[PDB]
């Protein structure tokens, strides 16, 4: 057991993404060319994976976190992070 | 430790398969725009990961599934999951 | 616990590139269309994360590799992997 990590890309800049889970929370750090830094996400969770798909220029973002009883989606869109329909079970 | 969950998306609807690994087996959510809904995908394991690319519209998956001893390629073609030939050692 | 992996994939034949992390190493298995063979990815780790993006025809792949202290990023940009700028904090 360490931190987990999930990461995305896009573009060729390129722009990256990498999600930690580390001591009960999952943080982003981010990359756009111009060196890494922190990002908004920020969600509890011991657990992450991500998927990103570009509409034109413009980023979508999928982060399924992983607490040890629920896996929220979280979705940015261009203007803020907000829960997703997703559910592991209907 | 909690579930573990891998993601791939494609096409600008998008698709997206979630693949979460719990209690011993990993099972798959798809969204194809029109409301999450399980998949066929189902095999046992407790460690995921997942890719995918396009060949024109046609998807294809490979998912690696990892029990206690063993990881396992699993592929979608279009036309169900098979057995790949990913080994982890020559 | 198990085997943790992750997986990259590109282009259309297409080449696959799968990291595992066990028995404190992650190692890397690659796909071009031939068969699976051994990569020259070798570095300590419980946890392993990647992405990848073309530009033009090259490829380009990060690794993000976490021991139990601390999350390093590898980068194969064509001519061998060298250490990444990314930190997990500024
Ligand atoms: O410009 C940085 C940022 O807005 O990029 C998109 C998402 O990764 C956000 O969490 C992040 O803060
Ligand atoms: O709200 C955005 C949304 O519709 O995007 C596609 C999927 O990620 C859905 O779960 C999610 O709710
Ligand atoms: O239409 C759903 C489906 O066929 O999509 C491709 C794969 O994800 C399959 O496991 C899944 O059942
Ligand atoms: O059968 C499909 C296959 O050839 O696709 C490419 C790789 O995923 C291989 O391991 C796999 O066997
Ligand atoms: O041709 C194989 C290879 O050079 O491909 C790019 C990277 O995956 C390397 O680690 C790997 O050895
Ligand atoms: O050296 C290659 C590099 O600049 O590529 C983009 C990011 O992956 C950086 O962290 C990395 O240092």
């Amino acid at each position: 057991s360490s931190v987990q990590t999930a990461a995305t890309s896009w573009g060729t800049v390129p722009s990256i993404r990498v999600y930690t889970a580390n001591n009960g929370r999952i943080t982003e750090r981010c990359w756009d060319g111009r060196g890494w830094y922190t990002g908004a996400f920020n969600r509890p969770g011991r657990n992450v994976s991500v998927t990103s798909w570009l509409v034109g220029s413009a980023i979508h973002i999928r982060v399924y976190a992983s607490t040890g009883t629920t896996t929220t989606e979280w979705c940015w869109d261009g203007n803020g992070w907000t829960r997703g329909a997703y559910t592991a079970t209907n």
